């Protein structure tokens, strides 16, 4: 019995996913790339269960949700206000906010944001980093140089990853979920110079994951089969003008009742180090890795999820 209803927020619309009584302590649930509200499917009831007015929207983009068709319509000032307005529509003065991946950067920024709407904040997978002193793309150009391959590089183009990844929805997804890992074979061949795709460079596995079913898989595929991948890939064509928008938060801190948490195999620790996560993070902060748990990890390790979310929410005032 987790509903569904469709919330005009912040000048655009959103598929929402929400479970549990208006008026009990509110946790919004920030999914991720390529992602759905549908990834929280193991935690909702949990969380509901355990005392909470839960909120899990299609964030702008995705599923059931606007899909703006201009990229500057995903920075970073966007997407938090997207979720924002969520405690607005039902009178919400603050909430706990977790966000896994993409999700969880906007919930990181949500915390420097809108520290008077934040009572908690939790990110999976992705950790707090202080703000670069260059662009990202910089960085990452720093990083790998101009002839390696990298993702998040790939990215930027508009058009380019979106016809790869739209062009065959199942493979897209099955090589995203089961063939995301820090093997050193896979990195060595993933990054190495080349014409072929992200997707291509992608392994193939065999067999489903042990966490994932045929029926949630086809479920992926069908909505962004729907919907295609643009409007989350737009997310990561905003990257440089977020890194612009917020140069007025470079000594602001979340003083906020922090968690992060990870699995411990997850590819983007790599170049998203948590190491000084506590430079930003510097009210109660948490480091939960999660032993032989990559990147899908609330999907992957449901009750550990849940145990680490129900726990850190105890006791904390969200209210
Ligand atoms: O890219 C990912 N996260 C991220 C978000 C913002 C900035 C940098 C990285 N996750 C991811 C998920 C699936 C495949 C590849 C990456």
């Amino acid at each position: 019995t987790p509903s569904e209803r469709s919330v005009e927020t912040n000048g655009v619309r959103l598929r929402l996913v929400e479970a549990g009584e208006r008026g009990d302590p509110l946790v919004v649930l920030a999914h991720g790339f390529p992602e759905l509200a549908y990834s929280w499917r193991h935690q909702i009831p949990a969380l509901v269960d355990a005392g909470y007015h839960v909120m899990a929207p299609d964030q702008r983009g995705y599923g059931g949700s606007s899909a703006p068709e201009a990229i500057e319509a995903y920075d970073i000032t966007r997407l938090t206000a997207d979720l924002m307005g969520l405690l607005d529509d039902i009178g919400a003065e603050k909430a706990a906010f977790i966000g896994h991946d993409w999700g969880a950067l906007v919930v990181w920024n949500a915390a420097l944001l809108y520290p008077d709407r934040v009572a908690a904040v939790a990110g999976l997978s992705v950790p707090p980093v202080p703000r670069s002193l260059t662009r990202p793309t910089e960085a990452f150009r720093a990083l790998v140089g101009e002839d390696n391959f990298f993702y998040i590089l790939y990215f930027q183009e508009p058009g380019v990853a979106d016809a790869e990844l739209d062009g065959d929805p199942a493979r897209t997804m099955r090589r995203m979920f089961g063939g995301l890992t820090s093997d050193p074979d896979a990195a060595h061949r993933m990054l190495q110079p080349g014409p072929a795709g992200f997707i291509d460079r992608l392994p193939e596995p065999e067999a489903l994951p042990d966490w994932l079913t045929a029926e949630e898989l086809d479920h992926y595929i069908a909505e962004f089969t729907r919907t295609g991948f643009t409007g989350g890939l737009n997310w990561y064509r905003n990257m440089d003008r977020n890194w612009e928008l917020t140069e007025h938060l470079a000594g602001a801190t979340i003083t906020a009742p922090a968690l992060f948490l990870a699995g411990a195999a997850d590819p983007v620790l790599g170049f998203m180090r948590p190491e000084r996560a506590t430079e930003v993070a510097v009210g109660p902060y948490r480091q939960v890795l999660l032993d032989g748990a990559g990147h899908w990890v609330q999907q992957e390790r449901p009750q550990e999820v849940n145990a680490a979310l129900i726990d850190f929410l105890r006791g904390l005032e969200l209210q």
